[PDB]
């Protein structure tokens, strides 16, 4: 297994894409630390699901908007499993609103979680990676980091900024065994997206989720199909593998053709 | 002249690129409101420089990191000159540091001024532009919004984010007479850049500003010459003119070839 | 009174109609002398010349097939003899052919590559030595949004326009320390006979021959502004790139597309 | 037992360098592979045996990718020997370094023909069967030079940019199917086409990693694009460049 022995931390990995990434990393042999904002009654089941692949799996609740809790997550991983070798910055939120009425607090929260938390986690993990001469920082961006979409100003700004950050980290580590790269998914059927589909279904299609899902998807995604959490996880495993030793500062876009048009 | 009668606000226009933009907009016929962080002894001389072109000029001190002062700047313009028709989001700061030691407060400040302030000013100006059926929002990004550079993680993240924000605003206004675009300068010999070059000269070139300047340009800018504040202003005039009525959500890169390679 | 491009000699390939004519008009309005060009001599040439010349500059016409390097050279030499050294070169002659990849005709693929990409290389190669000798030049390549993104059934055109943008970058880098710049303009949909024919095909296929609905559907698929870009706007972009404020704009794209590439 | 087991791959221009590395990695992942070069050569048995060390079916076919009839012959040979072409890797590419002013016209034409138009012909010939079978991979070997420019490489940058544009269109025209089309963009790789202090000098200007990309890494990117996890990777670039395009 290509990642056997490596210690990975996936932020926001209690559901959706984050859980899919953690699952795929474990299948590839990595020990994994799962993380959610607050402790959930589903945490034990999630940890056992990931542990089914025979690696060491832990859970640590931490609000990634709080730098002290980011540090606590890293220290917990170092105590339980060892030095963080793979860092996946995934935790992120969405808020759909036109620019004129976009709430200031929601803008600030999206910037804080989708961009600044990745900076804090990366800052905390890089010293050990440099000392060991190996590391992977994998930032879960979006197609919205490469193009714009209406009513997603804060999210598009934060994801564009996360891609910029990725480039700089990669350039500062380019002569080391540390790489930094971003994965840019298109639409994946998570709760983050199911809520948006609900909103459009109520507003436009009489609550019909089949019709609304197709209209939502086909607006943006030429494949007329969702990307899966399994595919995003496969991209993360690829970036963490030796074949990606010279992939630095780039985007792996998994989007059904969204950015190609 | 092409912008005769239009009222423009340029944030951070007491120095460098912002002042060059204000001067080129005034040369093109616009009335202009200047802005700096705080009142300075040189303010009246800067007003005189911009007023040399025969238009109406005002000055308002306001900290763009404070949303209430942004609002005060807009209301001042409305009282003195009229509705804000051209908004140039320019005020910006830089801090050079590797990611591992990048100070948290400096990261936050760069995000706040170079990205979030533009969101606040745009939000405050859009309703009047929509009511009147015309507007220009011109965001001063950077080459660092399109590619990364070592030791500039916060600034690259902020400038990338500002370009993403530009796309979204443009898309939300695409069917109106309002456009939103970004200008992406390469190196311009302003105090923001002079300070970086002086730091490099003292740290690595024995105080030789000629050698430090050569090395600074040669690293990144194929033209081996600076872009000028007048050229950035000329790009702003172009975006504000009628020939740009259908230029929306794009970047005008004025960089001596930086991004082409 | 003198104008911003007064004294400069421009050549615009494929400038007897549409975008090329709009560019020629705007350059002449900005004070440039202009050589117009079409594939072959036509009865309309005189009227087009006089229309451009109404702005008080020197205007000429030369018929040349831009697929034939000998005729490209003849166009440049004609300009040198009639008006003087070519200082602004606008590579605009291009063609379109809509087809799925599986059935795309080989000859049409070759023709689109030849006109939309290789002709610009030939003209640029022929004009650069004089520009370098004089220390000043503008090469302005008329690309497309299709040089930055793909669209279905336009494989050859998207390939050629992407290639033209790559070529633009290299020319700009090889001239970056000189007074010569090279850049590309990337229009979205402009109401020209090329787009008109595409819309006619769409109308006869999907909307039963309704031109209003066909036009609206054609625009809204790709162009968020739900309005066409105009030939005048493309010309304004060319004038901007040719002007002194663009002395340090090198190897880049000016995208005039109603938001097409922003989403 | 392997992710590409049973898949039939054709790699154009695969007798050495990057193309051979791709063939080796595809076979390592279980693919049957047809190798290709311009002319029949000694060492062709050697390269076939090298790739066949991975335990799959390996063939060789000589064909000049500038000749549409020979491209068709390559595809038909593959269909006869192994079955339908399922993975097509377009890697017939050549280079010529020259300033624009003196760039030979025939060299410009040849670079466009091999680096761009040959990929169109091969893709056109392979797509109908892929559509019928419900699955395909078209993997175009582009370059960093398809995303940025470099001095003295006008024809190559134009052709590689064009190949990326072509990739987007093919992907969009197949987006609702089991066929994907994508491009791999390598930075400097230590091949004859490219080639201690001299090495660092050549790498320093463009490649921040100050090290070469390997042929095995380019092959690993092709295996990734051919795998099920890439079913919804469409019309994009996988850039393997040591940071070149990030700055
Ligand atoms: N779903 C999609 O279509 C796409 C999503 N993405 C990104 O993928 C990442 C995962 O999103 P999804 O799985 O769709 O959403 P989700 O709602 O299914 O998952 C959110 C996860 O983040 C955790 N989380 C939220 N706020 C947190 C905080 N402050 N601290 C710690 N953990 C926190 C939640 O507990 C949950 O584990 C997000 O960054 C999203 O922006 C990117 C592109 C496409
Ligand atoms: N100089 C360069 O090479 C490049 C600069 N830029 C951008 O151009 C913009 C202008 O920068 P420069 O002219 O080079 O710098 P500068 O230091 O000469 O000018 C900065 C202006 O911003 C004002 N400012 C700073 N903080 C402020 C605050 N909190 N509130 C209000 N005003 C404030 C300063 O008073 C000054 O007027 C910045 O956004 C910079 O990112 C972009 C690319 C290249
Ligand atoms: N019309 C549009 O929506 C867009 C067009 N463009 C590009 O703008 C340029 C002009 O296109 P349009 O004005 O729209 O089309 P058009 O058909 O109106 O213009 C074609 C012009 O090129 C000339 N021409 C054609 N083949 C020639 C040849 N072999 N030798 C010499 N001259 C030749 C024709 O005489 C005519 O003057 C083309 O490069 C097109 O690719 C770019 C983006 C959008
Ligand atoms: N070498 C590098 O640094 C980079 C190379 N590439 C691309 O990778 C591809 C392979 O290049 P390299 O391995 O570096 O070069 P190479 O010279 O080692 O490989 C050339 C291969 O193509 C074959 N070939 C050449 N012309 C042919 C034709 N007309 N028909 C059939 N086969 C033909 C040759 O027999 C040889 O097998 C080329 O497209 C190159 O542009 C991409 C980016 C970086």
């Amino acid at each position: 297994r290509v990642l056997s022995g490596r210690v990975a931390v996936v932020t926001g990995s209690t559901s959706g894409i984050g859980l899919g990434i953690a699952m795929r990393l474990a299948m590839a042999g990595a020990d994994v630390v799962l993380n959610g904002r607050r402790q959930s009654p589903e945490d034990s089941a999630i940890v056992e699901k990931v542990a089914a692949y025979g690696t060491r799996v832990r859970y640590f609740a931490a609000n990634m908007k709080d730098r002290a809790q980011v540090e606590a997550l890293i220290k917990f991983t170092e105590k339980e499993l060892g030095a963080v070798e793979i860092l996946v910055n995934n935790a992120g939120i969405q808020h759909v609103s036109p620019v004129e009425t976009f709430p200031s607090d929601k803008w600030d929260e999206i910037i804080a979680l989708n961009l600044t938390s990745a900076f804090h986690a990366t800052q905390l993990c890089l010293p050990s990676m440099r000392q060991r001469g190996w590391g992977r920082i994998i930032n879960i961006a979006s197609v919205q980091g490469l193009v714009g979409s209406m009513n997603k100003s804060a999210y598009c700004a934060a994801k564009h900024g996360l891609i910029g950050f990725t480039k700089v980290v990669a350039l500062e580590t380019a002569t080391t065994g540390i790489t930094c790269n971003a994965i840019c998914p298109g639409y994946v059927y998570t709760p983050l997206v199911e809520e948006q589909i609900k909103a459009v279904a109520e507003a436009k299609y009489g609550g019909d989720m089949e019709a609304a899902t197709q209209a939502f998807l086909c607006e943006k995604q030429p494949a007329k199909a969702f990307v899966t959490v399994e595919q995003v996880g496969d991209a993360a495993v690829f970036l963490a593998s030796p074949g990606a030793d010279m992939i630095r500062g780039t985007t792996i876009t998994v989007d059904g053709g969204w950015v190609a048009q």
